[PDB]
């Protein structure tokens, strides 16, 4: 069944149909035809919002398949009306490209590599290999902010069988069962991330790191983009 959110990330309203409904304990667990629903991924966050007016409460993926915990007892079940909470959607959005960019810049500026990311609810962090003065973090972000201005193209791609052989990566690929995605920051970066960006850098608004300090063998470093920002 269908994956909407890897197919167009902007969609943030559809037409869905009931495929199954299993009550557990006082809460509505619904399978879909379709979903815009991101049910998590890449340590981004799942989406939430509402089913035929119907609160959806948590998304969450399980053997391939995305199910909605809904609030209230589905009556009608056909073309139904779902919308996603699109300000949570393009929040982590933002966030996760957010960390994508500084990475990259990073190493295309320092040649200094990422070991580590969390995507919070108040505030992501990035935790790049080694100390880091504050001439070369701020140079950095400003390069960041820099390439949002340019615009830079974002291709999300799950590459077929044949063209992932023409993939030029820095890391090595995950062996999996699974289909690996590709996000792609046109000219900058290319890694494997099964998250939901968005599709210009431009999308971010700005970006600006709030404070960094050590963690063992790295510098972590707090970062705001787009909405949170400002
Ligand atoms: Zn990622």
């Amino acid at each position: 069944l269908t994956k909407l959110y890897y197919e167009d990330q902007y969609i943030k309203e559809f037409k869905g149909e009931i495929i199954e409904v299993k009550e557990i304990d006082g809460k509505f667990h619904v399978l879909l035809d379709q979903t815009a629903f991101f049910p998590g991924g890449g340590g981004q966050m799942g989406d939430l919002g509402l089913i035929d007016g119907i609160k959806v409460l948590d998304v969450y993926e399980e053997e391939g398949k995305v199910y909605h915990v809904l609030e209230k007892e589905p009556k009608k079940l056909k073309n139904l009306q779902c919308e996603l909470d699109w300000e949570r959607r393009f929040d982590g959005m933002q966030q996760h490209l957010g960390q994508h960019l500084l990475s990259g810049c990073f190493y295309d500026l320092f040649g200094a590599n990422t070991c580590g990311f969390h995507l919070g609810k108040e505030i992501s962090t990035v935790d790049i290999v080694g100390f880091l003065d504050e001439k070369t973090i701020r140079e950095a972000e400003k390069e960041a902010n820099r390439l949002i201005f340019e615009n830079l193209e974002v291709k999300s791609y799950a590459p077929s069988k044949k063209e992932l052989k023409k993939v030029k990566t820095r890391r090595a690929l995950p062996k999996t069962d699974e289909e690996i995605r590709i996000v792609e920051i046109v000219g900058l970066d290319l890694n494997a991330c099964c998250g939901v960006h968005p599709r210009n850098t431009r999308d971010l608004q700005v970006i600006k790191i709030r404070r960094w300090e050590k963690h063992k063998n790295a510098t972590r470093i707090e970062y705001v983009a787009g909405n949170r920002a400002v």
